[PDB]
């Protein structure tokens, strides 16, 4: 779980499902600019030109983030 | 200009300006875990370990992020 | 697809099979600080905290890198 | 400090010269496809597109890495 969106009303980065984690960063591996996932009875879409997540239903943006892993790896 | 930071009256990522953005970079670099800065007569702290911008007189919280940059680099 | 080991012979970066780079793919994400695989019968060990593959046959110790991609993606 | 090339005398990962690692991370800051720099008689070029360190006089390629800093920090 490597995605994360923040939430402005507790104010902190979330975590996405396991299935959604997968759907945005296949296609983040993939070289594609944008990738719709479904959660909750909504359609989403994460734009990975501006790092934002929009609610197709709603309109609204939520920014999102990529956590980066150490390198090399501390033992 | 590599750090940004989310404003959702805009639905934007916005840059600091260029001596914010040095200030945030040098102690990103350093690694200390936050910095503060001020803009607008206003102080904040990054907090470098939940990535999120608290405006210290009214404790609201902005998400942060840092650009990256493609390795290997493109022809 | 993103990881890669360096081939001193021809003096390129390599990748690795679809399967060995999930398997690496998949330690490095869990947080393990080396991963073992194989490309047929010959055996090889990733180590993460000094980016090296060990060759378990010949002990030929070749660098390894992780791809990184831009954030935020060119349109 | 922040980049590294790889002895395969040694099979370890070896840091530049403080001189020597500004010198990279500045023309790796500023867009550059490459960077020249010296080590007493030694004439290298760092070729960023292919992650690579070349003694220009006998043409030996030496794998380069860059070290990534954890996003977000840890406490
Ligand atoms: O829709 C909203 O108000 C807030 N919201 C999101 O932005 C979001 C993103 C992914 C998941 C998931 O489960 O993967 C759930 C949600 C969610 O609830
Ligand atoms: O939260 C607020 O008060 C709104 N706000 C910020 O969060 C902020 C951060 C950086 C700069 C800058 O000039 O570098 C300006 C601002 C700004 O206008
Ligand atoms: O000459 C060798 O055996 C290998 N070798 C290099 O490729 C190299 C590059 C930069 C520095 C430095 O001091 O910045 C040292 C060395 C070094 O020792
Ligand atoms: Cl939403
Ligand atoms: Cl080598
Ligand atoms: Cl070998
Ligand atoms: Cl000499
Ligand atoms: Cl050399």
């Amino acid at each position: 779980n490597n995605w994360r969106w923040f939430d402005d009303r507790s104010g902190r980065w979330c975590s996405y499902s396991a299935s959604n984690n997968s759907t945005i960063d296949s296609a983040w591996k993939s070289g594609e600019t944008s990738v719709r996932f479904t959660a909750g009875r909504r359609r989403y879409t994460v734009q990975f030109t501006t790092m934002v997540q929009v609610n197709e239903e709603t309109g609204n943006r939520r920014p999102v983030m990529l956590t980066l892993l150490r390198v090399p790896r501390l033992n």
